[PDB]
């Protein structure tokens, strides 16, 4: 398997629509081992893991709470035993209050919702990266998810300057995670079928057409397959930087 | 005269070495008439702005403070008179606490400290846009200041996402001014000798700073394949003043480099 | 009082009253320049044309693909502006894309003598331009070129796509020779405008063409709209930067587009 | 152990045990690629530093600038992995510039026939190649050129970052062709490294500036990357092609992967 033997931590799952469920599942079918940490419905969580093709720890992980942070490392190697560090880690959490987001006007989000977004959206992927950077192996890898910023958009609003944001955080994390022998990179997607697409971008309110291979919004498996090789060993020589998991679309004007 | 006629606010002069200092005496030098927005020290600035070539009204403006933006269009208005607006409006508005900068390990910088940062440095820019929208002729544009955050670097650290995300801001505030047909533009401007050069980024990289310091200008202007000068700030102050002109009148959502050409050369 | 006033601007890439050059030549003269023209293969309609700007100016030949003509070319200019004078500024306004590079021409089936052509006319040309001009060149001065941004793919510029990418690489090497003589080198990336080559080269290689949809979908982009069948905005963005108001900008892009590429829709 | 077990893959760009594509090709055969190589102008010393690859594969012919080694191409591949087999991968390690192109010599004195038989060379024939071999790939084959990053001017590197910049563009169009076989084209643009292609660069460059400058651009390279750089070690660079050859960057195309320690993304 690509990821044989390895031990990768895997967040954000909040139902089977997310892409870190199948980023969980492509890894755990490549052999990895997994930690997983879930946010506030843990009850709920649990019910959607126990669906994943292994038995993996799940352990609660809310990125705003400090407490969590500062004891995330130990929670982890309790989980993997003594004496073993992880090789891998997933940061697939976002969110955005309803006032940044869709048709609400861009003008009108205030401060402290931005805040709030950017905190859960960039600022976490160093909080994490801080907490497990400790107990991490050399050659392992971070990866985190991005959506492409380099342009405006409608709908997407602040979750953008989160994004722009996070990819600035994520070239900063690089250096601190090379001294430990460790890769970060963010996995741009295309856009899939998700709770936060629903709920979120949907809830507050081309691509296939421009990708050179096509875009299928129902099938988050592409994108588990590209953080997977992140995760591998098989990209040792990329770091602070932004792989395009998106058919190509970037790529094309129409 | 390159902005005869135009009204135009300039905010973010603290000492006479401020890139907005240079902007305000460059575009009254080109026949702007201004309105100046200062934080904090509003005496002190006054004597400031007293050493620019023309007279100009002086504004209170914390960008944190609620109360200053909802008020800030009637004042603006007040100070250039009922039935006239702003042709441009000038963001020269920086901070990050000192824990988000220099030396400072990047993962020891606390929420608290880089939301304070973002919120000055880049929401800002979205809430003067905000503001004083209401108040601009068509014509008109606003232009906020760059540090080119594309790649990591050593001690600018936190600022850089802070950066990063004030240009993503400014895409944005593009297509809100769009309706009004006006510009937002950032200029992306080299190193400059400033009191923020000195007491925010100086001040965090430990003993030795003016080295260090020394060494960022040597460096940039090796690269820059026509030099540049950290003790001259006109040049970004001439490349602002372009974008408040009529003569960019295609470029929006868009960043000016105004660094020498540095950031187009590897070595 | 003009924005050019004093300066001595060569300016290449008339064909017609509605080539870009042609814009920019008027503004430049309405701001105060003195030019020098260039003009390719059809010099005495060049002229004619020429005689519709508010001042006439002395017109050289230049092929680009004519070693003669590039050697010749500095003491030609230095004559036509008076000796003693030199340069303040030079504008690259030339492109060509054989048929075969263009359109619904396949991408595969353009020869490489036919890319290549283009690519000498098009980027390689804009070192040629520099090399013979920066010894008659101000310190101060300004060489601008005009591009398409060409960072992504797109349906019918194909091979001209290519041409634009290498030049963007040319002109970040002609800024560090210009800077040598103190001279900016720099882009302005354009939207799309209604000229000869439009109708001609992209138009004639689209086939069954009438660029409407290109028109609609770059104005829609663009925060503050975009005016096809207007040079204007395009030619004052080239002034800007053959100006003393953009002193510190060199091996640049400087988009006049109406905003469109910094929105993905 | 099988990351590509049961690709069949083309390797041009072979000349010496230091190229790029004989680290690439050897990655490959570890991971259990079938492989055909191609080879320009010096055959019989390709085909010897070939037996030095971990297990046999054919060596075809191919000078990029040749329409009828072109046009042969496809049919001579077939002929090498059998009638009724199609390729997986194809590698285009490809790459010249004349002297006057290069190094200490000016930037403007290099005529324009030299640049374009380097442009020719290094980014046409990308189009040239897909052209060719894209009627005999399978669906969810790979095509992968080599890159160096062009984005910013740089000392001595002269006319050859122009060409590219020309390959990037030529990669976005060829992924609208490859897109139509269900194939991917990208580039992996790598850090430096010591392959005898280097005396194209540093060639005569001692004592002038452009020695100290090229010296300078390789340790900075190192200081830049996060995790360092080693330009000694082709190995990274292999197992970053052999990732886009896999199945395993699904979504990817028109793109370029950096494989340089992460330096493009620093400016100190
Ligand atoms: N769905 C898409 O189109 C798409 C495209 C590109 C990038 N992304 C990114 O992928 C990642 C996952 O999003 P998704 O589309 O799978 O939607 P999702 O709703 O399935 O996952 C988002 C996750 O964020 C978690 N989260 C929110 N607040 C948290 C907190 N305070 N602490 C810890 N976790 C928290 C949620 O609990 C949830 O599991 C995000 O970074 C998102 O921006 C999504
Ligand atoms: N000095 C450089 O090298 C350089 C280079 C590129 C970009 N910049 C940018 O230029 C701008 C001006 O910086 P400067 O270098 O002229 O330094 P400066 O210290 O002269 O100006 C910074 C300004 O920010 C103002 N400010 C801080 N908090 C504020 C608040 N809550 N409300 C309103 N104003 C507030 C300060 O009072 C001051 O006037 C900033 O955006 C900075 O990041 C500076
Ligand atoms: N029209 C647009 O939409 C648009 C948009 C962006 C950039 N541009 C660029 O603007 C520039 C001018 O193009 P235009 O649109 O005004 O079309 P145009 O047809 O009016 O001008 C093109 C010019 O190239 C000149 N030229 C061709 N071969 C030459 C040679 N061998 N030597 C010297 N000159 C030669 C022609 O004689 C002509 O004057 C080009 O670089 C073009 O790619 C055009
Ligand atoms: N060595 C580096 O640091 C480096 C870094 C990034 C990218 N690259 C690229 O990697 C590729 C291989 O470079 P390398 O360093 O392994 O050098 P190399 O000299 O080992 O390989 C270059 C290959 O180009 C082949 N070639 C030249 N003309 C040809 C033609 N007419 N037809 C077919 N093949 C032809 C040569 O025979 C040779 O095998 C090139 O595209 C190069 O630009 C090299
Ligand atoms: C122009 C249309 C924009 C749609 C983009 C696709 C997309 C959907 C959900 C995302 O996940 C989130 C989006 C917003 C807040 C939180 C999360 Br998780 C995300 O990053 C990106
Ligand atoms: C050695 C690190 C590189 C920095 C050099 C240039 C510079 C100096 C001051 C700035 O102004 C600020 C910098 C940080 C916070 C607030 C302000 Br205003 C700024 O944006 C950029
Ligand atoms: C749907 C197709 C896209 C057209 C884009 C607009 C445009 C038109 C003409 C140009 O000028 C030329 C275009 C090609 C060859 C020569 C010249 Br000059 C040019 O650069 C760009
Ligand atoms: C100042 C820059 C120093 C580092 C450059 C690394 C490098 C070396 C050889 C290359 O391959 C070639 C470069 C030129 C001609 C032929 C070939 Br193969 C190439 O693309 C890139």
């Amino acid at each position: 398997g690509l990821l044989d033997g390895k031990r990768i931590l895997v967040s954000g799952i909040i139902t089977d629509s997310s892409i870190a469920f199948h980023i969980a599942r492509v890894a755990q079918e490549q052999g990895a081992q997994l930690v997983l940490t879930g946010f506030d419905r843990l009850r709920l969580i649990q019910r959607i893991t126990d669906r994943l093709p292994a038995k993996a720890p799940l352990l609660e992980l809310d990125v705003q709470n400090e407490e969590h942070l500062a004891s995330l490392a130990g929670r982890v190697t309790e989980a993997i035993g003594a004496g073993n560090k992880l090789d891998g880690v997933v940061h697939s959490i976002g969110f955005m209050p309803q006032t940044g987001m869709g048709i609400n006007p861009f003008f009108d989000a205030p401060y402290a919702d931005v805040s709030k977004g950017i905190h859960i959206s960039a600022y976490s992927y160093a909080s994490m990266a801080k907490a497990l950077l400790p107990i991490m192996n050399p050659g392992g890898s971070i990866v985190g998810m991005d959506f492409d910023p380099s342009r405006a958009m409608p709908a997407y609003n602040w979750m953008t300057v989160a994004k722009s944001a996070l990819e600035s955080v994520n070239r900063f994390v690089a250096r601190e995670a090379g001294k430990y022998g460790v890769r970060s990179n963010l996995v741009a997607a295309g856009p899939i079928r998700t709770l936060a697409m629903s709920a979120i971008v949907g809830g507050a309110l081309g691509w296939d057409q421009r990708a050179p291979i096509g875009w299928n919004m129902k099938d988050a498996t592409p994108v588990a397959k590209t953080v997977c090789a992140l995760l591998s060993d098989w990209l040792p020589a990329t770091t602070g930087d932004i792989i395009y998991a998106d058919g190509g679309a970037h790529t094309q004007l129409l």
